[PDB]
Formats: structure tokens, C-alpha cells, sequence
């Protein structure tokens, strides 16, 4: 399928316990895919103080467009050194790793796969 209907956990930045997903835009892209497939991905909430505290490259969700059945569409987008790797709407927030940090909400998505 083109797209899949994920529940993302959403998490506080400063339970984070792996603050990215590798070493080049290239790599962060292709863990994000990997681990968003194996239910291993996490959403934190883009605020004040919150990128500082991750390790770049960053990937974000950007809203794709304007939700089936509560799932927001989304793509993914890399972001190193103040260059951005795609192109796409509002951000949703960071993806990181999940390795059982409590979250404190979920984020229904339709991931374009």
C-alpha cells in the first residue's frame, strides 16, 4: 500500500533515551521508514528548547495534505544544518527511536510509504 495507518506515541523530549536515528540525512530517512514499519517510532512535539535537545539530522512529519478516518496524511522530511532534504506542509513534530518510554498521547498519521 501507498500509505499506512500508524498511531505514532508522543514523547516528552526529556525521556528521550536515542535522540536520533544516525549520522547522515540518508541514514535518518531510511531508520525513520524502518522503524515507523517495525512500530518502533516515537513523535516529539516541536516546541522552544525541544530540537536543541535532539541530534541532527532531524526527521519530521509534515502534514501532506488537508485526515481518512482521523489519520492525518503525512511524508517524511529531513533537516541538517538548516537545510531541508524534501518538501511538505506544517510540521507534526520530530520522529525518534521508541525503546519504552511512556507517552503521553498518541498521533493518529497515514504515512505516504
Amino acid at each position: 500500500k501507498t500509505h499506512v495507518q500508524l498511531s505514532l506515541p508522543v514523547l516528552q523530549v526529556r525521556d528521550v533515551l536515542v535522540r536520533g536515528f544516525g549520522d547522515s540525512v540518508e541514514e535518518v530517512l531510511s531508520e525513520a521508514r524502518q522503524h515507523l514499519k517495525d512500530g518502533t517510532c516515537g513523535l516529539v512535539e516541536v516546541e522552544k528548547g525541544v530540537l536543541p535537545q535532539l541530534e541532527q539530522p532531524y526527521v519530521f512529519i509534515k502534514r501532506s495534505d488537508a485526515a481518512p478516518h482521523g489519520h492525518v496524511m503525512v511524508e517524511l522530511v529531513a533537516e541538517l544544518e538548516g537545510i531541508q532534504y524534501g518538501r511538505s506542509g506544517e510540521t507534526l513534530g520530530v520522529l525518534v527511536p521508541h525503546v519504552g518510554e511512556i507517552p503521553v498521547a498518541y498521533r493518529k498519521v497515514l504515512l505516504r510509504k
